Parts: structure tokens; C-alpha cells; sequence
């Protein structure tokens, strides 16, 4: 054993040596209990940034705390392969897509093997091969047949400049975020599926997700937006009938999930596409300039609150049902056609929004509710207004004096002994359209037919291939472009017919590939049935927050679209939830000769704070998550290259709880390189004394006092690592427990006989509880005190004895 730690003398040893044991490649073995502990699968960018190796340093902590309490662990690792990066790489460095993502997986795989994540890379999958799409181009065909998933006209936003399709967070001011040309909407044939389906068993069945995260759970019930509301129809007044045609020209249906303030109705709202404002805009030049301007809106939904509501009135009127007052219609940009019926009623005295909007425009204010003997003043809003169990109704004539749900069934009562409405449930969620005018993506399995229709690829010639052969140019994606590839046969009659050339939403990919991972090479199904009936669900799952909503949704709607064909027999893909917070860094820049900002990379910069290259002055700026934006990533290769796999994996679980977010930190890196050293220097100055001996085991009567309280401070950290690890899922402080107990080792007087054999037990249990963090180094240390494989002696046991005080 040499005196000083060197971390390349011992990581690439260590590895080979797992490798060869191969403790990380599992079988479907029914001889040991199984866990599947999975790290949501990286985008094959190039190589790994910080993001990256904390989640699977979190991942790997996990898996290997598993691995040595005897569970037959599945740690699986792959690539999300599919996407814009490469297309944009393509046209900028004049490679395919294909060529550019399967260098960068080789990389990037040689850096997850040398930081010694513990992965059966027997299983590893790449989803941009079609021994993998194939299979979701497979669920497509037998969802498409059954409804599941349909085709329906929607609209996109075209940028006719850069001739491609942009998402609303493309659109800058009604321009294309790259070319400056302004938007337009068009109408296309999309494909969609119908998710609302499923929506009622989406809500309900995360009230079984009891080891979520509260929070993830709430953004998804908030996302699905389940309501149980009224539908009422406000007569059209006679003198507002023109124009109007069909339902529209008898009454105004909306629907509202406040009934119970139907009486406090001061005017009614309708959308820009509503027939409603067709009609009053057909005249009114000012209504056709605000209709124009919310068609040519591009908002998307994670702003669709924060943008400023602004509305018009109509001049034509609707009656209330239940009082019979006539209320003005306005067109509003807040109602949004398609959810409901593209019309609401506004009660400004219990609606903040409705509040607010009444407030701006002078609309009137009733106030229908009182809770206890608080104040209304229709000038201030206070949180009360909206109080929905707690109030009482006022000023609504015969429903004076009734709660809530009292009154929502006498309303509903109301309404419906005059047909003028009834009960309704309604959900904010919207189908999960999936169709993208994009090339690097999954080709849609249908070939349109002018005899026999949008027809799905048969079973037999799946995979359609995406030809790899491409090099995209920017003047529009280049399947539509390429009649090698769309020209083609019908499989229903054999004539001329041409290939779908949209691809599918990346989302899909991740949407399932948890299951793939049990059979990654089965080639009969999408996951063999003996494979899913032994690993189950997914014990564990560590990803970032970015992705609580879409990603977990989708997800969980598969894994149950799954289960109907009967390719699985779990409800929830994921029963353990763990986020991980950011990783943050400094910003440094100088001032440009044109009054603007150039961001210099950490790495160039040395702290006397001044640019390396010519020693003057940088500007020290505000923390924020790493990225090219403003240049302030850390490469972890560097700190790899510099100090080795063990300690960039301690630093990351030593600086902050996974879900706190991690500020980089030099002395923080370096306090966690001679953290191992000094590991390193207790377990060789403890072998110079005297070598190995037994450790001490049974019965510590007669052990010194100095020596119990030492096996007290060992088991009670055992436990505490136990318990951070298993339960609290706190890495940092089981760090902290382990040099807590060598600090006091190192004031224990060790060198008598029993003092070496209690030394022995000490440095055996704490190699081993810090394994599951720094493996390479433990694995070194465990073998220069014990000849058994470490994995076989397994995690510490607590001697309850040793925790016993007289
Ligand atoms: C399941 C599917 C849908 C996952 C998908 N393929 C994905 O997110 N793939 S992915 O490759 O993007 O990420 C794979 C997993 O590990 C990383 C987590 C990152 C969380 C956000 N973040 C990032 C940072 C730090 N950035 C840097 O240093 C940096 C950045 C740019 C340039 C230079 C340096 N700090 N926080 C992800 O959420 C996910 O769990
Ligand atoms: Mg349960
Ligand atoms: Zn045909």
C-alpha cells in the first residue's frame, strides 16, 4: 500500500474490478430481491456537464447502498437520442445527425465509466436506433386503430424565412426567435393522443404516489385540472340577435365552477373566435383589430397568467336565468376558444381575475358572498372574496342563507326544471398532439392513401426507418423533401401512396423506455412479459424538476396505455420520486466596446478576480444555474481530469442536500480531495502500527470506557448513515456522520489489543458506509483490511449492545 492517495492509480483498478465480478450486470433471478433504481437517461449533447453527474452520483449512491443490503439491483443507462440538437449541429458543422449523435454517446459513455457509476451496460438502449422506435411506431398503429391516438386540423405557428414550424416559446413578439420574420398561423393535419381519456385515472392514482414529492403531485393535478362546475345558458336579448346562427341566436353557454355566485353576474365574456363577437365585430372595426390581435397571439401556457387581460365590449346582451338582469358581452383575451364553451360569466366580487378586469374597466361589482362579519369593499380585493366553504350567500334573493355546495344544488335545480342548465366536469388538460415537422425524430407509422385513407404501417414492416443519410439545410425539414423516402405503397391495396413525413414528439421516447431497460433486446414486444413480471416498477427515480409535469405524465399515461394492451401489470411506472436541485456557478464579464457584456468562463479566471491572460480586471457577477448563456458551466471532465472520479462524486454529495441546489465551489472541491487523503492516511498509518487484525465482534464487557463510547459513536453512525441514506435520502450529512466518528477515532487511544481490534471494526464499517459515495477509494481501503469481497460482507449491521450505557 502506498503512502499517498493517487487517484489514478486506484479508480481504473477499481473498476476493472467490478467489471470482471460484473455485480452490476442482473438477470431476471428470482434467488435475490429485485430494485430498480433508474436516473432519467441524458440527451447525447456532446459530453456531461455538472447536471449530469450529480443525478447519477445520486442515482449510483442509492444503487450501491442497495446492492450492499444483498438486493439484486438494476441500475440501467441510456440515451435520449432523438432531437433538435442534432439537426442544429447538422446545419452548422455540415454532418448528419445520426454521425454527430453516435460519436458524442462513445464520449460521453467513456466519461459515465470513468466516474464508476455501477450500470448494467448490457442494457444500455439509444432510442435514435430503430430496434428501439420501433416499438413505440408499434403502440402508435394499435392506439391509432383503436381511437387512441387520431388526426385532426390544428394550428401551428410558420415562420416562412427559416420555412419550420416554432412552439410559442419560438415566438418573440409575433417573430421567429432566430430569423426575425413574423409568424404565421396555419391549419395542418396533426396526430393526437387522446390522453383526456385517461385523465380522470391520471388525477385519482397519484393519491397512491405516497413516496412523491407533495409538490410534483399538486403541479400535476393543478396541469390536469379536474373542475366540477355548472353549464348555463344566458338567453340571447332580442336585440342582439343579428348575425347570429344555429344555438348562438338563441342563447350564450358557459361554464363556471362558482354557480353558487350566479347572482353576482355583472357581465359575460366571450372569446375572439366566439360567433358572438363574429357577429358584434362584423360592424365594429376596433372588435375585428382586438379579434385579430388574439388570433395573432402566441402565448405560451406558462405565461398564459402573467399576460395582461384586456377585453372589449360587444354592444349585445344576454340575460341571466335566475334574476333575469341583461348583461353585456365583452370579447376578452383570457377566454380561450376550445376550453369549454369559449364563453365565461364574470362575478368581479368573488373572481380576482374577473376583479381586477372590472376594476380596470369601471364593470360593476355585487358582492353574493359574506364570510363571518367581514368588511366588502368592492374597491379593495381581499382573500376572503373567494372563499368557498367558509361563506354564506347574500343579495341572491330565495338562495339567501345557503353554503357552498347547498346552494351549487339548488342552482343546479334552478336550472335545469327550465332547461337552462346543468352539472358538468371539466379538465384544463388538452390532448398530447405529437406530430413534429422535424426530421431527427421517430417516423409516424402511416402512409395516406387516396383510396383507402391515413392508413397505419403493418405490424410485419415495422420500423419505418428514418434514413440516416441526411444532412439537414434549414430551407424546411428534409423528409418532405425526399421522395426516396415518402414514395411509396399502400399495405391495404398495393397503390400509389405516400409516407407520413412528420416525426413524433421526443417526449415519446422517454415516455417508456423504464420498461424497455427489463428486455432492452427483445424483439417480439416493446417489453418481454417474463422481464416485467420480475422487475416490476421502478423503485427509485432521480431527475430534475424541469420535468415534474410533462415528462412524469407522459410517462405515467403510457405505463397505463401499456397495461391495457397487457404488456405490463403496474398502474405507476415510478414509486420513489427524488429531484435534484441545480447546479449554480459565478458569472464573470467585461465590459464590450458596443455598451454590452462578455461572459468569461470560470475556468479562465483566477481569483488574486482577473482574467488569467492578461492579469487585468474582471467583473465578479450574480450566481446562476450553469450555461452557455451567460459562460459560466464547469467542465467536469476537468475536475475529473484534476482530482480524480472520487472526489467530483463527494464534493457533489457533500456540498448540499440533492434537493437544495449545489453551488460550485473550489475550496469546496478541495476540501473534499483531502477529505480522501486523509481517509487514505487513516486506514495506511492504521496498517504501519501492526497490520489487519480481527475486528472486534460480541460481548464488550471489560472494553475500556474510552473504547465503548468509541463502538457507541461506530453503530450509532451506522444507523444514522442506515437511516440518510434509506430513509431521509440526505447525503451530506451521512458525510458528516462518518468524519464525525473519525474525529473521534482519531482522539481514541488504539494501540492496545483491544483497541486495535475495535480500530479494525471502525475502519471496516466506515469504508463501507462511505462505498456507496466514493467507491473507488473504499474498495482500495477494504482490501488492505479484509481479504473478503466487500459486496459479500454486505452493509454494517448496528449492534444494539454497543449503543447500551451502563
Ligand atoms: C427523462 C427524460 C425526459 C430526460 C431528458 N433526456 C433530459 O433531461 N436529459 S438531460 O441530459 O438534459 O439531463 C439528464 C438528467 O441529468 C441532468 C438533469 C439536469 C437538471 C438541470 N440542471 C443542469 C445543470 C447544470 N448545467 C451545466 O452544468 C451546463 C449546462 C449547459 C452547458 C454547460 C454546463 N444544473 N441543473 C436532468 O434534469 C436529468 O435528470
Ligand atoms: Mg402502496
Ligand atoms: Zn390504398
Amino acid at each position: 500500500m502506498q503512502e499517498h492517495y493517487q487517484p489514478a492509480a486506484i479508480e481504473p483498478a477499481a473498476q476493472k474490478k467490478w467489471d470482471d465480478a460484473r455485480i452490476s450486470n442482473v438477470s431476471e433471478d428470482a434467488s435475490k430481491p429485485k430494485y430498480y433504481c433508474l436516473s432519467m437517461f441524458p440527451y447525447p449533447s456532446g459530453k456531461l456537464h455538472m447536471g449530469h453527474v450529480r443525478n447519477y452520483t445520486i442515482g449510483d449512491v442509492l444503487s450501491r447502498f442497495k446492492l450492499l443490503n444483498g438486493f439484486n439491483v438494476m441500475q440501467p443507462m441510456g440515451w435520449d437520442a432523438f432531437g433538435m440538437p442534432a439537426e442544429n449541429a447538422a446545419m452548422k458543422n455540415n454532418v448528419a445527425p445520426a454521425a454527430w449523435t453516435y460519436d458524442n454517446i462513445e464520449y460521453m459513455k467513456t466519461q459515465l465509466k470513468s466516474l464508476g457509476f455501477a450500470v448494467d451496460w448490457e442494457r444500455e438502449v439509444a432510442t435514435c436506433k430503430p430496434e428501439y422506435y420501433r416499438w413505440e411506431q408499434w403502440l402508435f398503429t394499435k392506439l391509432f386503430e383503436k381511437g387512441i391516438v387520431y388526426r385532426k386540423n390544428g394550428t401551428v405557428n410558420w415562420d416562412p424565412v427559416d420555412q419550420t414550424v416554432l412552439a410559442n416559446e419560438q415566438v418573440i413578439d409575433g417573430r421567429g426567435w432566430r430569423s426575425g420574420a413574423l409568424i404565421e398561423k396555419r391549419e395542418i393535419p396533426m396526430y393526437y393522443f387522446k390522453i383526456t381519456d385517461y385523465a380522470e385515472e391520471l388525477l385519482n392514482d397519484l393519491d397512491k404516489l405516497e413516496h412523491w414529492p407533495e409538490q410534483v403531485k399538486t403541479m400535476q393535478r393543478n396541469w390536469i385540472g379536474k373542475s366540477r362546475g355548472m353549464t348555463v345558458r344566458f338567453a340571447v336579448s332580442d336585440d342582439s340577435k343579428q348575425g347570429l346562427e344555429g344555438d348562438y341566436a338563441k342563447f350564450l353557454q358557459v361554464y363556471t365552477t362558482r354557480p353558487d355566485t350566479l347572482m353576482g353576474a355583472t357581465y359575460v365574456a366571450v372569446a375572439a373566435e366566439h360567433p358572438l363577437a363574429t357577429a358584434a365585430a362584423a360592424d365594429k372595426p376596433e372588435l375585428q383589430a382586438f379579434i385579430a390581435e388574439c388570433k395573432a397571439g402566441s402565448v405560451a401556457e406558462a405565461d398564459m397568467a402573467t399576460m395582461e387581460k384586456k377585453g372589449v365590449p360587444t354592444g349585445r346582451y344576454v340575460v341571466n336565468p335566475l334574476n333575469g338582469d341583461k348583461l353585456e358581452v365583452w370579447i376578452a383575451n383570457y377566454v380561450l376558444w376550445g376550453y369549454g364553451d369559449g364563453a365565461v360569466m364574470a362575478v368581479p366580487a368573488h373572481d380576482e381575475r374577473d376583479f381586477e378586469f372590472a376594476a380596470k374597466y369601471n364593470l360593476p361589482k355585487k358582492q353574493v358572498i359574506a364570510v363571518g362579519d367581514n368588511a366588502f369593499d368592492a374597491n379593495r380585493w381581499q382573500e376572503w372574496y373567494g372563499d368557498k366553504e367558509n361563506g354564506v350567500l347574500v343579495n341572491s334573493g330565495d338562495l339567501d342563507g345557503l353554503d357552498f355546495q347547498t346552494a351549487f344544488d339548488a342552482v343546479a335545480a334552478k336550472l335545469q326544471s327550465q332547461g337552462a342548465g346543468e352539472p358538468k366536469t371539466q379538465y384544463r388538460l388538452r390532448d398530447w398532439g405529437i406530430s413534429r415537422q422535424r426530421y431527427w425524430g421517430c417516423p409516424i407509422p402511416i402512409v395516406h392513401c387516396e383510396k383507402c385513407g391515413n392508413v397505419p404501417v403493418p405490424a410485419d414492416q415495422l420500423p419505418v426507418v428514418l434514413p440516416e443519410n441526411v444532412v439537414p439545410d434549414g430551407m424546411g425539414s428534409p423528409l418532405a423533401k425526399m421522395p426516396e423516402f415518402y414514395e411509396t405503397s399502400c399495405p391495404c391495396c398495393g397503390g400509389a401512396a405516400k409516407r407520413e413525413t412528420d416525426t413524433m414528439d421526443t417526449f415519446i421516447e422517454s415516455s417508456w423506455y423504464f420498461f424497455r431497460y427489463m428486455s432492452p433486446k427483445f424483439s417480439d414486444g416493446m417489453v418481454s412479459a417474463e422481464s416485467a413480471k420480475y422487475w416490476g416498477a421502478v423503485d427509485q427515480y432521480i431527475g430534475g424538476i424541469e420535468h415534474a409535469i410533462l415528462h412524469l405524465l407522459y410517462a405515467r399515461f403510457f405505463t397505463k396505455l401499456m397495461r391495457d394492451e397487457g404488456l405490463v401489470n403496474v398502474d405507476e411506472p415510478f414509486e420513489r420520486l427524488l429531484t435534484q436541485g441545480m447546479v449554480v456557478c459565478e458569472t464573470y464579464y467585461r465590459e464590450n466596446d458596443k455598451g454590452g457584456k462578455d461572459w468569461i468562463n470560470p475556468a479562465d479566471v483566477e481569483l488574486t478576480a482577473v482574467l488569467k491572460a492578461d492579469g487585468l480586471p474582471v467583473v465578479i457577477s450574480g450566481t446562476e444555474k450553469m450555461s452557455k448563456s451567460k459562460n459560466n458551466g464547469v467542465d467536469p471532465q476537468e475536475l475529473i481530469n484534476a482530482y480524480g472520479a472520487d472526489t467530483a462524486r463527494l464534493f457533489m454529495m457533500f456540498a448540499a442536500p440533492p434537493e437544495q441546489s449545489l453551488e460550485w465551489s473550489d475550496s469546496g472541491v478541495e476540501g473534499a480531495h483531502r477529505f480522501l487523503r486523509r481517509l487514505w492516511r487513516t486506514v495506511y498509518e492504521y496498517l504501519k502500527q501492526g497490520g489487519a487484525v480481527k475486528a472486534f465482534a460480541g460481548n464488550q464487557d471489560g472494553l475500556s470506557k474510552e473504547l465503548k463510547d468509541l463502538r457507541h459513536k461506530l453503530h450509532s453512525t451506522t444507523a444514522k448513515v442506515s437511516d440518510d441514506y434509506g430513509r431521509r435520502q440526505q447525503f451530506n450529512t451521512a458525510i458528516a456522520a462518518v468524519m464525525e466518528l473519525l474525529n473521534q477515532y482519531d482522539k481514541t487511544d488504539t494501540g492496545s489489543e483491544q483497541g486495535r481490534a475495535v480500530a479494525q471494526e471502525v475502519l471496516e464499517a466506515a469504508v463501507r458506509l462511505l462505498w456507496p459515495i466514493v467507491p473507488h477509494i473504499c474498495e482500495t481501503l477494504w482490501s488492505e483490511l479484509n481479504g473478503a469481497k466487500l459486496w459479500e460482507a454486505g452493509w454494517p449491521t448496528v449492534d444494539e449492545a454497543a449503543l447500551v450505557k451502563s
